[PDB]
């Protein structure tokens, strides 16, 4: 009676094969339902297309039904990581419903009727984050338990060492991005107001209008095209004549629009001059630059030999007079710009600077690089840690201190709502924004080829913001600081109602301060070397990227964090970690039968889902499966029990076994009820006595390839099994209840 349990793509998935079964049961000796909702991405595309499905084979549409949950008092939700897709992994997806007998209609890349518009716009609803902004209905409490600190100092994680000399740097624009251009206004009262736009010869396109709140912020901003491909020129120039890789860091993913003309700018540029010659043939053959060089290699298969030839030999001279560039996978050949989806910022700058600012390059050597981030608005405090490690070293996970984050989220905050209110510019003109009594708003001239795009946030979200935010300082005694760029206009706007909103608060024995954001991670950096913590008090975007940056440092992966959504109707949300779904944990596992999936944020989150449910329900017992858990958690922790990532261990698959025997042990060890404490005995020993064997079955796959059938919508069948395949555990879960 209360919690939905989130079903995912990619490693999470299969993590919940073998999690999910024993959650039910511990479960249900609460009287606690354990609902499954299915927001893979198979399955949204499936509940999407019921039109096109036998009545017998349709399927229920979770996302639409957990996006009202959401807003009722009485949600407890347990999300955990899913796909963002890009048109190639749509695509896959696609195919492999296609060859299981779901008629569900191609991607068009290119619409020219009526009906084929239709279909592109339901799919574009489907891409990108189609899930968190839907589900992100409060703000983002994101931070390290104490327990799993503790951890890390005992077993540190291993950190590249940084020399003084090293020559990696990010790179970024100067002119020519959003930053430079932004505008942003307050309104002071309700009201309609819309975004035009006026040509030269004075052409005139309503592009569309919005209701906006009264204390409503939105802004405004473009990017020039022009100097866009003009700076990926002297990027490459510079890696050319200095002699260190290239690598480009966007989230093609989430951003939907934009950063797919940015990634095919930047594989038009490096390849232009393959582009140069062959254009007319690739237009006619539909190639997209936007997709990678990969929509190169797929649609040349339908050429002659003879003249694919040629053009694989043509891109082959690119490579020989460009710069060397960072690879995916170079076994196989796989380049940074294949597709869009592969490397995206806030997983991957990490990466590099743990790896000594380094990244992996044709020969499979990792060295230094330029991490090449168009826009300059997030790419500078990159910079201000990657200097920060040359002059001082690595971190040290023993002695570090912690950086955690009070995010800005709730109700599509900033640039995550606005790829509605975004415009790929088809001339030279103007763009505003007006208030429809004609006064101005916001301004901006263009030219073609330029992105333009406007963003909102509303006074309810920010107001929660700030409140969580005191919330957090005063509940553990450590400073906190906005962080605020006090040349952007955007960041003005929301000084003002965060001074304004702070008095609305005790501050006694608080430390709370503004800055832009150079000096912000300068400070919290000078503190956490010294062992103390800072809270970063930040927007939507630096939510994502810093609860991925600081916790690599100092966990080894962001998998291990609390993350806590008090929705705003009265509910709450229990993210299972700050991370992504793991795509490269299922190679290993299709391969040989190994996952490496850390189910550690699961635990966490899960214990927080089961006090929640105590409170709120009253139910005195759920409340005790809670603590048994932290306890069951803390032996796991104690005890190393976690996958190591060595191929004659234990996986995910043994941790969970782990986790049920001291979860069993820790209640039938527990004297508070005598219900459970009867309930759990005859599980408890059982797995005690049984370790050995079960480890043993559970061991004995390595090495086998595992057939899943499918990838996108595996076959459940053979997944479960391939995940539950220690019958001698099977049959003490399944004999519980
Ligand atoms: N739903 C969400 O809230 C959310 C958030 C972020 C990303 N995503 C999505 O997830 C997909 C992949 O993201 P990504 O490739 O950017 O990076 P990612 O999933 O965050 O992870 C990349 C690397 O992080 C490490 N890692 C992440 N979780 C781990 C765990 N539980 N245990 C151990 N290591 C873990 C792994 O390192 P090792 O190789 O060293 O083992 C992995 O290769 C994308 O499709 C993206 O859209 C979703
Ligand atoms: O990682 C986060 O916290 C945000 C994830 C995200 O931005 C997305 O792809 O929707």
């Amino acid at each position: 009676s209360k919690i939905t349990y989130t079903f995912t793509d990619e490693a999470p998935a299969l993590a919940t094969y073998s999690l999910l079964p024993i959650v039910k049961a511990f479960a249900a000796s609460a009287g606690i339902d354990v609902e499954t909702s299915d927001i893979s991405l198979a399955g949204r595309i499936l509940a999407n297309f019921a039109d096109r499905l036998e009545a017998d084979q349709r399927i229920e549409d979770d996302l639409a039904r957990l996006a009202v949950l959401a807003t009722s008092p009485d949600a407890n939700i347990i999300k955990l990581p899913n796909i963002s897709a890009s048109v190639p992994q749509l695509k896959g997806a696609i195919a492999e419903l296609q060859g299981l007998g779901y008629k569900v209609p191609d991607f068009p890349e290119d619409p020219q009727t009526d009906e084929e518009k239709e279909v592109r716009a339901r799919y574009a609803k489907i891409l990108g984050s189609a899930v968190n902004p839907v589900l992100r209905e409060g703000n983002s409490d994101r931070r390290a338990p104490a327990a799993v600190k503790a951890y890390a100092r005992k077993h540190p994680h291993s950190m590249g060492k940084w020399s003084m000399a090293s020559r990696s740097h990010a790179d970024y624009m100067r002119g020519g991005d959003f930053f430079s251009s932004e505008q942003s206004i307050t309104m002071a009262k309700a009201g309609d107001v819309r975004i035009e736009f006026v040509g030269k010869d004075g052409k005139v396109e309503v592009k569309k209008q919005l209701s906006l709140q009264e204390g409503e912020v939105l802004d405004s901003m473009f990017m020039s095209c022009g100097k866009l491909r003009d700076f990926f020129e002297k990027t490459l120039q510079d890696c050319k004549e200095t002699g260190v890789m290239w690598s480009l860091h966007v989230k093609a993913t989430m951003m939907k629009i934009s950063h797919p003309i940015v990634f095919g700018h930047a594989v038009s540029v490096y390849y232009k001059d393959v582009f140069d010659k062959w254009g007319q043939l690739f237009e006619e053959l539909g190639v997209n630059p936007n997709n990678g060089i990969s929509s190169v290699y797929d649609k040349i298969k339908s050429l002659p030999a003879s003249q694919q030839e040629e053009i694989l030999h043509d891109i082959h001279e690119v490579y020989s007079h460009r710069p060397e560039m960072a690879m995916v996978d170079s076994v196989k050949g796989i380049t940074n710009l294949h597709i869009p989806s592969d490397v995206i910022v806030d997983a991957s700058m990490p990466a590099m600077i743990r790896n000594s600012g380094q990244m992996w390059g044709k020969d499979g050597k990792q060295k230094d690089t330029k991490a090449v981030m168009p826009e300059s608005t997030y790419a500078r405090i990159y910079q201000e840690m990657i200097n920060f490690c040359k002059t001082n070293g690595a971190f040290d996970p023993t002695t570090m201190g912690s950086v955690p984050n009070v995010g800005l989220m709730a109700q599509k905050a900033e640039e995550y709502g606005s790829h509605d209110k975004t415009f790929e510019m088809t001339a030279d003109g103007t763009m505003r924004v007006v208030l429809a009594d004609g006064s101005v708003l916001m301004q901006h001239k263009v030219e073609t080829g330029d992105i333009w795009r406007a963003c909102q946030t509303k006074d309810a979200p920010i107001r929660d913001w700030v409140k969580l935010a005191v919330t957090r300082a005063r509940q553990s005694d450590t400073p906190a600081i906005f962080w605020l760029d006090p040349e952007r206009a955007h960041d003005r706007e929301l000084r003002k109602k965060v001074e304004l909103y702070l008095k609305d608060h005790d501050l006694t024995g608080l430390d709370i301060s503004i800055m832009g954001y150079n000096e912000a991670i300068r400070v919290s950096m000078e503190r956490l070397i010294r062992g103390k913590d800072t809270i970063s008090v930040t927007g939507n975007v630096l939510r994502d990227y810093l609860t991925d940056l600081f916790p690599i440092m100092e966990l080894g992966t962001s998998a291990k964090m609390l993350s806590i959504v008090p929705l705003m109707a009265g509910g709450g949300m229990y993210e299972t970690g700050a991370g992504g779904s793991a795509p490269k944990h299922v190679q290993q596992l299709v391969e040989e039968n190994y996952l490496r999936w850390d189910s550690l944020g699961e635990f966490l989150a899960l214990a927080v889902s089961l006090e929640e449910t105590g409170i709120k329900t009253g139910n005195a017992k759920a409340k005790l499966l809670g603590k048994a858990l932290d306890e069951a958690t803390g032996k796991l922790l104690d005890n190393n029990k976690s996958p190591s990532r060595k191929v004659g261990d234990i996986d995910n698959r043994g941790s969970h076994f782990y986790l049920a025997m001291y979860w069993a042990q820790a209640l039938a060890a527990q004297n508070e009820d005598a219900e459970l404490k009867a309930h759990f005995a005859p599980l408890a020993k059982a797995l005690t006595e049984q370790e050995a064997t079960i480890v043993a079955e559970l061991n004995a796959v390595q090495g086998k390839p595992a057939e899943i059938g499918g990838y996108y919508r595996s076959n459940p069948e053979l997944t479960s099994k391939v995940m539950r395949p220690s019958a001698t555990f099977n049959a003490a879960i399944d004999s519980l209840a």
